[PDB]
């Protein structure tokens, strides 16, 4: 074993490698949304800015899980990063609704990982997930729900001034 | 009697204890409106800010009446603070119309208290109500009437951009 | 259900609404103690200052629980705020001993709420209670015990200089 | 066609989408090298810093090609990002020699893309590749050759002080 | 019982007194290592500085456990501090390997204490150990493993320039 | 012998190792007094501050004797640090009287060590004890005698305001 390794089960080492690939895939989906809003037939620059910011945040989450795996004396194994489900994201409203669905699937995976660390009696790993990951997911899910509510009430997508004025006043 | 007590009738001491409970109840109604606009299915953050500010102002009015009762040598007696009439406030327009009705009922109670101090020949108590309470109620009632007029003219609640743009330009 | 709701049981939503009413009641008891020390027949101004500070801290605790209920997608329901047990608090020593009893009853309710979140497997709710509530209650209970010990040793209430010199040197 | 499109052949649009996937793959290989030097059985922190810097530079190259494709009125199509050839990189010398081989394969692909733009008479695309890509590759290839020369002369890998003192004096 | 005591079992009070003696013993072992590197026949001043810093950190850990025992209303009982296993520590490499073994034995004792607080349902005591002790031990164990790896690769102890150049470049 | 050793007798080397253990024991007794005044049933915070300061001063005296032993080319040998005589120190007056007795026993040991260095003709060792130790002990003994005199005249321990007002005005 590694000279530093203590109280660190092989099931937890394997589950951390699965979470690293999921954060890298989330970063790639947000990059694809950012490219779509910069097309000349779409042209919404504060929507493009917003999704490029989310893409860089998800890469930082991934690089912080790699640091934890080396600190406990586990070994990192990388896999393929699969392509997104779509190339064309249809509208400002539909992109926000797709992002809300993604963030809820990442939160479900983190809750399953906390349950495994609890069953293996790893208190350091439980505290790391609570402190750096769970409170950030709850904050992101609430912001995306508030954006979907306002866009639906203004009459997006059919009311043509709706996505233009939301790009200026909320995302500006 | 208290060693400080002079020209202070027992009817006025009892009427001051009734006004203290009414300001505490007004503060609780504005807190309930502030919580409603922060729901994920409502999401109007400048409406939530506005009503939380009114809730803190009404508590200051209450604490200033307690100071007056101790200065004249009367004795404070507290009662229950009853719950608001509603949990769901329906829209931005309906909440402003409920607040206009509340502020007019607080003003009516203050006018009845000035009439009692006039009949008992208490000039210090008449001047305190004129200086700190009557000119603040007239200013608050006029502001709420101007907000109701603008929201009705923009087409709230059915015109979906109306409450969104009023939250940005008047309450911002 | 709310579009944001995930891993949030209806028993926990109901227990959070009970804790909100208990913090609002604690805030009202400290306001009643602050009024008592400002009477002309009592006249202890640093005792009055101390309890008005505790009353404002307990309102902030309440408003922070309302924010958590809206973030997880639950619904806030308000009740009556009942009046305190007393209008006259007898002395500086007796008021500190009543406050020590109140803070221990609020801590017991928070420990029962952490036990319920543990049984329902809600790690986000467990961490919120640990981080913002449990370490503040332990710190408040120790300060109140140290004030009761010093006042009893100086000979309060019968030694008339005791509460006067404690108001100047500890609460000043 | 797009309303902005002028002098932009479909073969060049397809070749730009192939270069975008190659820069994203280069960024992933440098991230895998950075993780290796942070293991407790390797522990070379200025080697880890150096490769994390190269990984972030290659992502910026990719995001700048996406901007060019939208400016000329072409359409971006993403593919899978394949995993690196290795998980264990053996030594400081072997990692520098693998990086020199990678940078020469990226330069060969850029030279083939300039030849295609020359044959299609696209002067704007020729100038973009010359100005932002060709002079950066020649500078990177020369730096990596100088690092390999010094490490071989000091006696790496078998002379144990060689990689330690190069980490302190050249990469510090 | 103490007037402040709530939810605090006598087994946990006894286990906290055992951890206080273990941190005081760790502080004494690091002081003995610091004296050894200041001998005229050893003369390594950055090694002496490094171990004197660790000795002062372990005393702060002890004094913070005493504060917790008084806050929960338990009673402190002191024992003898036993002498270290050695007076002569042989080399820079052997001292780092002895320190790595000590830090892993302190971490094992803290994990046994978290398991006891979990079984007694003491959430305040669980959070204190997680927040102030577990993340500091994991960070210290990883640093000591990286120092042992570099010293072995440079050829310590037999390669006479190895401990001299590590004292200048890593501990400087 | 050590290459630096000159005019340094083996009896003096052995007497310096005995004085090192006595300063470490004095530091441990003052730490036990500091913990006692922070109990919730005692609660005297300027008494707790005062004794924690004395505990840190006695550790500095010990670390300065270790430096002298290495400078003259002698060898340090550590022993057990025995536990204090008491866990409960009864009052502010009784703790000051115990500290006065301790400081006089440390001074007696230093006078016996100066007499031995005089008999062995070691002028450097005589000057070190005069310059750094003898004038500090005479100053500490006089301060403790003045504190005992004032506490006895104010009526401590039975006059309950005595230790409270001395904590505020002399130790503040
Ligand atoms: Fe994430
Ligand atoms: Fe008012
Ligand atoms: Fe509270
Ligand atoms: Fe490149
Ligand atoms: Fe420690
Ligand atoms: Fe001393």
């Amino acid at each position: 074993p590694s000279q530093v390794r203590q109280n660190y089960h092989q099931d937890a080492e394997a589950a951390i490698n699965r979470q690293i690939n999921l954060e890298l895939y989330a970063s790639y989906v947000y990059l694809s949304m950012s490219c779509y809003f910069d097309r000349d037939d779409v042209a919404l620059k504060n929507f493009a800015k917003y999704f490029l910011h989310q893409s860089h945040e998800e890469r930082e989450h991934a690089e912080k899980l790699m640091k934890l795996q080396n600190q406990r004396g586990g070994r990192i194994f990388l896999q393929d990063i699969k392509k997104p489900d779509r190339d064309d994201w249809e509208s400002g409203l539909n992109a926000m609704e797709c992002a809300l669905h993604l963030e809820k699937s990442v939160n479900q995976s983190l809750l399953e990982l906390h349950k495994l660390a609890t069953d293996k009696n790893d208190p350091h790993l439980c505290d790391f997930i609570e402190t750096y990951y769970l409170s950030e997911q709850v904050k992101s899910i609430k912001e995306l729900g508030d954006h979907v509510t306002n866009l639906r009430k203004m009459g997006a997508p059919e009311a043509g001034m709706a996505e233009y004025l939301f790009d200026k006043h909320t995302l500006g």
